[PDB]
């Protein structure tokens, strides 16, 4: 229907359309590109603030590094708290991660499934606590 101004008529010779498999594919992409880094209206939004921690291999494993994987997560939404290491057991010491996240655009799914694709550097990925804001 209506979007930018228009819905579905032809006054602006800028775009080339074309009527290919894979044209169509990217026309898609590009409402999906517009919805994910537009539409992003600052509301009364739900909140999520999950505490996770970030358990690493050994003490080679770098703490920091720990850290930089987490904090590489590119989503509009997804904001990160104060992190801390807390010391368990012998040499291992976890991370614990306080992430912030969008519940309207952006799902615990991004951290989960981002975090533990990091675990070639993280041991494993353990909630401490799951708090709502």
């Amino acid at each position: 229907g209506p979007g930018s101004e228009d819905d579905d008529i032809d006054l602006f010779g800028s775009d080339n359309e074309e009527e290919d498999k894979e044209a169509a594919q990217l026309r898609e992409e590009r409402l999906r590109q517009y919805a994910e880094k537009k539409a992003k209206k600052p509301a009364l939004v739900a909140k999520s603030s999950i505490l996770l921690d970030v358990k690493p291999w050994d003490d080679e494993t770098d703490m920091a590094q720990l850290e930089a994987c987490v904090r590489s997560i590119q989503l509009d939404g997804l904001v990160w708290g104060a992190s801390k290491l807390v010391p368990v057991g012998y040499g291992i010491r976890k991370l614990q991660i306080q992430c912030v996240v969008e519940d309207d655009k952006v799902g615990t799914d991004l951290l989960e499934e981002e975090i533990t694709k990091f675990e070639e550097h993280v041991q494993s990925v353990d909630i401490a606590a799951f708090n709502k804001i």
